[PDB]
């Protein structure tokens, strides 16, 4: 028997060392909870998982963007409500002032209230704000040269939609003249004409409210779609990258038992060449 080199020991040690490496890989997977932990486990799986992680984060942020856009739309519509109420009041005043039982003084007392209400309309237009951005002055109107409003409702580069808000500044509603003169109710003839102007102003306000409602409804549908997409994408990504802990435990137990058996065999092989010493 050759005692200068123990070949059974060499074989047992090689097998044991590579079994220990398999044990280490299993432990890494079980500790992290992820099937792919270093480059080499699954290269394309890792690439697709990182792309899906990008998509998941983007979908979540885009849903948050959609909610913020809905908040802006709701604020704008709420501000338009007061203008509508004021214009309805002014129309009732115009109906009343057209009657012939009033004198010029009574019509001027009506014009006092009309002037105050027109001023309040203008104040709403110049002061309505969302995150320090003016809304009703025409900054985001269709032909506006000032700025544009876009809501980025997707997780990718060009997935955005434009929102238009028209001018509601008591000049677009024809309640103020070119030179700044107010709509007047001081005569019965002028009160009669003011009824049609107020009707037109109400029509414009209603159209603006309809546009903002359409935007809000679209944004609601988009938010639901984004939530569903995020759930499905996360399911796909986890199906790719997450470790099944039960299967991993099965593998880990098998490899540990193999390690123990190999250690016992290496211990047995180390003591084997001692039997030659009986011949000496």
């Amino acid at each position: 028997m050759i005692i200068n080199h123990n070949l059974a020991a060499i074989n047992s040690h090689r097998v044991l060392k590579f079994q220990n490496e398999e044990v280490s890989k299993n432990m890494e997977k079980l500790s992290s909870g992820m099937r792919i932990n270093r480059a080499g486990d699954d290269a394309s799986g890792l690439a697709v998982s990182e792309k899906m992680r990008t998509q998941v984060n983007g979908l979540r942020q885009a849903e948050r963007n959609t909610e913020d856009g809905m908040s802006l739309i709701q604020t704008t519509e709420g501000f338009l409500q007061e203008s509508n109420d004021i214009i309805q009041r002014i129309r009732t005043l115009a109906i009343q002032s057209s009657n012939g039982i009033y004198t010029e003084e009574d019509r001027q007392m009506i014009q006092v209230e009309v002037s105050q209400l027109i001023d309040e309309v203008d104040r709403i237009a110049s002061q309505a704000e969302f995150n320090k951005m003016n809304l009703l002055q025409g900054d985001f109107a269709r032909g506006s040269r000032a700025t544009s409003m876009w809501f980025h409702i997707g997780p990718n580069m060009h997935q955005r939609e434009r929102v238009f808000i028209a001018t509601m500044t008591a000049r677009s509603l024809n309640l103020k003249g070119q030179s700044g003169e107010l709509l007047s109710l001081s005569t019965a003839d002028k009160s009669n004409d003011a009824i049609g102007t107020l009707d037109a102003a109400l029509t414009r306000i209603s159209k603006q409210r309809a546009n903002l409602g359409a935007y809000f409804n679209r944004l609601e549908h988009a938010a639901k779609g984004l939530m569903n997409a995020y759930e499905n994408t996360q399911a796909s990504e986890s199906r790719i990258r997450d470790a099944d802990m039960a299967e991993e435990t099965v593998a880990f137990t098998k490899n540990q038992i193999l390690v123990q058996s190999g250690t016992a065999m290496l211990a047995q092989a180390n003591v084997r060449p001692q039997g030659v010493l009986s011949l000496l």
